[PDB]
């Protein structure tokens, strides 16, 4: 295997044309290919200041960010802090509503609760708001019956699941998954040291990051370089390389599939397609009009382990960012695309699938 010169033509041949028709002012971008990263990096991270985009630029990773909220969880799962299968109300006693009764931490990591919003209302801005919004919820479905891809689901998950630890959610994520993966340029909070490489997002023309919000560090508040998540890609590709035993369990719980949804699975985070999978079928499910919609589940008890045949991937945006990564276990291959505007989820799927399809 080689192919290097061919393969940096594909790579551009396929994201040039992106740039162009989506009107896109920067990417990075990482290939794994037979266990080595390549990075490419394509434009500017911020326009006014004219600052290019570099394998140290740091990106708005938005939904993507509950694959981080995905392992931390399977971490503490693995550690017998936590079970799936627990309640709720042992977590956070004060949910008292007899709604919550039949609903598990499972429900919450997957969406599967009965139809939790998209997003935490903006009114929602303390703990005591918080509780109250969470008291009030009415339902709309029976729990473990219809997924419904929510911030309010997996952010509430995210927070409850570090408690029996003691440590704030950020310490938590820092200690337990980026120290051990190495990941040194991922953040929650970029520090001041490190901002110079925090690149702007783009939306109306304006400039923009993304503003504070309850359960944002769960569910779409991490930022990072290329770099960093293309290690963390590996990680997940190959979990058997991960030294901590923990993390290594905790990798392989996030990727187990615990609902079939016509043709995907649902993992912690992660999500999954076997492989293989015909383009159409990835594109397709990607479009809000499908990936935004409540549909009926059907529950894998007991939940099956990874499978290495799989398209596991994840789509993330923010105001001004647009990411997509995806990875094939049994061909060793994936991909990270990385970018300062937000552009169609469609168009980040078949882009990558056609790099990759040159397996
Ligand atoms: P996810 O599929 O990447 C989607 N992203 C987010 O919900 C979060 C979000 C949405 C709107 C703004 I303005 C900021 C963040």
């Amino acid at each position: 295997p080689v192919s290097e010169k061919q393969l940096a033509e594909v790579v551009a041949n396929t994201i040039t044309p992106l740039m162009k028709a989506q009107s896109v002012p920067g990417m990075a971008v990482a290939v794994i290919y037979q266990g080595k990263p390549h990075y490419y990096t394509f434009g500017k991270a911020d326009i006014a200041a004219n600052k290019p985009v570099t394998p140290q630029t740091l990106f708005e990773l938005g939904s993507i960010s509950k694959t981080f909220t995905g392992v931390l969880g399977g971490d503490a799962i693995a550690r017998g802090e936590i079970s799936l299968d627990d309640a709720v109300t042992r977590y956070w006693p004060q949910l008292t509503g007899k709604q919550w009764q039949g609903i598990r931490m499972l429900d919450l990591a997957t969406y599967t609760a009965g139809g939790l919003p998209l997003q935490v209302p903006d009114e929602v801005t303390d703990n005591a708001s918080l509780l109250r919004f969470y008291q009030n919820w009415q339902p709309q479905w029976k729990p473990g019956t219809t997924r419904l891809y929510a911030n309010a689901s997996i952010g509430l998950f995210g927070a409850l699941a570090v408690k029996p630890s003691g440590m704030p959610y950020e310490q938590a994520m820092t200690t337990r998954v980026l120290k051990p993966l190495k990941l040194d340029h991922t953040w929650i909070n970029v520090p001041k040291a490190e901002e110079a490489h925090y690149a702007w997002g783009y939306r109306d023309g304006k400039a923009v990051r993304v503003s504070p919000g309850m359960l944002d560090a769960q569910a779409y508040g991490v930022k990072t370089n290329v770099q960093d998540m293309a290690n963390w890609v590996m990680a997940n590709m190959a979990p058997e390389n991960v030294a901590d035993a923990s993390l290594k369990q905790g990798i392989a719980l996030a990727q187990s599939r615990y609902w079939r949804i016509g043709s995907m699975y649902q993992g912690l985070g992660w999500e999954m397609l076997n492989w293989p999978v015909e383009a159409n079928t990835v594109v397709e499910g990607s479009d809000s009009k499908v990936a935004l919609a409540p549909l009926p589940v059907a529950e894998v008890n007991p939940p099956a382990p990874p499978v290495k045949a799989s398209w596991v991937h994840k789509t993330g945006s923010t105001g001004g960012f647009g990411s997509y990564v995806a990875f094939i276990p049994e061909k060793q291959i994936g991909i990270v695309m990385l970018a300062n505007t937000s552009y169609p989820n469609p168009a980040r799927v078949e882009a990558a699938y056609h790099i990759l399809e040159a397996l």
